[PDB]
């Protein structure tokens, strides 16, 4: 259990319950000192949170194509919070905040984490990509990070075997349950985090 000391973690609209700045940085001494570092922030529903968490990462499906399937995260939490919340709305039209996590990865699994300058949604990318990793893809126990289609935000992609070998704990960056869908508010990042989310360097 990387989640360090308190009461039960839990995932809510409300916020993560039992959830501080403090025992994040907690949590992220012990992660590091088991030989884990921080890759980068992933957003995504309340309850694939609550499973990525407390279940590990876990790939589900689609093998045609699905070329760059993978999980995907980014060094900038505000790019991934775009992507903390439900995807499509209840019956009753409702779309709830999701989560920011934490994504870390043992430091034995550097080697295959590299870089383009080359973003990642153009047509050639792929082509670069499999030359830059040494195989054609998806990607295995390795990860790419490049620009955003649009946007300019590095997105980092880890392949699902790497994927499934992440520790991943909350951020301690809340979503707003009164501003679905709206832009991360910078001011809402609380120092303390922002202290601990250096990168490692990639390969490029
Ligand atoms: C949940 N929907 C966005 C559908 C989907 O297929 N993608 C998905 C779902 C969750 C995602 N979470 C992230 O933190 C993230 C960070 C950088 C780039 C993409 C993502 C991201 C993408």
């Amino acid at each position: 259990e990387f989640l360090g000391d308190g009461g039960d973690v839990s995932f809510s609209t409300r916020g993560t319950q039992n959830w501080t700045v403090e025992r994040l940085l907690q949590a992220h001494r012990q992660l590091e000192e088991r030989g884990y570092v921080f890759v980068g922030y992933h957003g995504t529903f309340l309850e694939a949170a609550q499973s990525i968490v407390f279940g590990g990462v876990r790939a589900r499906s689609q093998d045609l194509d699905a070329i760059w399937r993978g999980f995907y995260i980014a060094g900038d939490p505000a790019l991934a919070y775009g992507y903390a919340q439900d995807q499509e709305p209840d019956a009753r039209g409702r779309i709830r905040n999701g989560a920011l996590l934490r994504v870390y990865v043992p430091r034995s699994s550097l080697p295959g984490f590299y870089r383009t300058s080359l973003t990642l949604a153009a047509p050639e990318a792929a082509g670069e990509v499999e030359r830059l990793i040494g195989h054609p893809l998806p990607l295995r126990l390795d990860a790419i990070t490049g620009p955003e289609e649009e946007g300019g935000r590095l997105e980092t992609i880890l392949g699902w075997p790497l994927a499934e070998r992440t520790v991943v704990i909350p951020s301690a960056i809340p979503t707003d349950p009164r501003n679905v869908g709206g832009d991360l508010d910078p001011s809402s990042i609380p120092d303390k985090e922002q202290a601990i989310s250096a990168l490692p360097d990639y390969a490029s």
